[PDB]
DNA sequence: GGTAGACCTGGAC
DNA sequence: GTCCAGGTCTAC
């Protein structure tokens, strides 16, 4: 059929595969686990959201990545559109050389990563992923989700239409910087949040010498990056780690939320050692991250994310 | 310099 | 009717 979300069985011509065992990544595991919060599954095992400024439908079998594409006649995506996917899923990271060296160092790890391979971090967009996560305070992923999608419904451009879903690409900065935005963003229930993206829309913009000083920052090293990130109204060092993380390249980058202080605890009966605190503390969380660091090292956040994405699995 | 409380809301015991 | 989710900001 010529509408509505495609499915591989019903629109063979106009798919495309790109050689990935499911063993270096499960959508499943990934998408919906609070990386990007724009990623849908219409159809069972069938995935779909904008990558590359377009609208994506992405499944797989166990050797292969199925993605198709609808920007002009339809027909199947060409090489250099699929390169953007693997971009995407930074595919040339082998996750089976990573898994390894962490199950090593880790016997947890290696006694939980078992029965979660395939998880891998997305490399985002800064844009998308500073105001997503600015919007994460204090929520829970479904909230998220609906609160990114009202936002990029009202401020951002309009894409093609499948079925009754109306893609949205991310606002821009100067779309999030303008009149009146924050109350727009209230009546959508975006709460003080919104406060927040108005004013971080306004200081990238007015204060920190635009869209160039944020994306400069994949140059920056991690410690540099995360500094200039929490200037930003509604960033905390959280949401600087998770940017740093998801956007900026910084592998080692462990974002240290209440998730990770169960982990930490329960599975490796962790405990502040240089500061002062019991529990949660900027001081406590400074620590916890090097530890996990220090643990897993280089790509302790890759490391973090397979836990992190087992244990919602609960 | 290092804790305590306000800021929004919708699924949940 | 109370409680928590990938926190941040600021008063003291
Ligand atoms: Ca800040
Ligand atoms: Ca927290």
């Amino acid at each position: 059929s010529e509408f509505g979300h495609r499915t591989l069985a019903s629109t063979p011509a106009l798919w495309a595969s790109i050689p990935c065992p499911r063993s270096e990544l499960r959508l499943d595991l990934v998408l919906p686990s609070g990386q990007s919060f724009r990623w849908r599954e219409q159809s069972p095992a069938h995935w779909s959201g904008v990558l590359a400024d377009q609208v994506w439908t992405l499944t797989q079998t166990e050797e292969q990545l199925h993605c198709t594409v609808y920007r002009s006649q339809a027909s199947r995506p060409t090489p250099d559109e699929l390169e953007a996917v693997r971009k995407y899923f930074q595919l040339d990271v082998t996750l089976a050389q990573l898994y390894h060296h962490w199950g090593s160092v880790d016997s947890h790890f290696q006694e939980v990563a078992q029965k979660f391979q395939g998880v891998r971090l997305l490399r985002q967009d800064p844009i998308e992923c500073l105001f997503s996560f600015i919007c994460s305070s204090c929520n829970n992923i479904a909230r998220i989700t609906g609160m990114v999608e009202r936002l990029c419904q009202a401020f951002g451009p309009r894409l093609i239409q499948l079925d009754d879903v109306t893609y949205h690409g991310f606002p821009s900065l100067q779309a999030l910087a303008g009149p009146e935005v924050e109350a727009h963003l209230r009546k959508l229930g975006l709460g003080y949040r919104a406060r927040y993206v108005s004013a971080s829309a306004r200081a990238i913009l007015e204060e920190q010498g635009g869209l160039a000083w944020l994306q400069q920052l994949r140059e920056s090293s991690y410690e540099e990056a995360h500094k200039a990130l929490c200037i930003l109204p509604g960033v905390g060092t959280k949401v600087a780690d998770c940017i740093c993380l998801m956007a900026l390249d910084k592998p080692q980058a462990v974002p240290v939320d209440v998730h990770m202080w169960h982990i930490a605890q329960r599975d490796y009966s962790w405990h502040p050692t240089t500061s002062q605190a019991k529990g949660p503390s900027p001081q406590t969380n400074k620590e916890l991250g090097n530890f996990f660091r220090s643990l897993w090292g280089p790509y302790a956040g890759w490391a973090q994310a397979v836990l992190f994405s087992a244990d919602l699995r609960q």
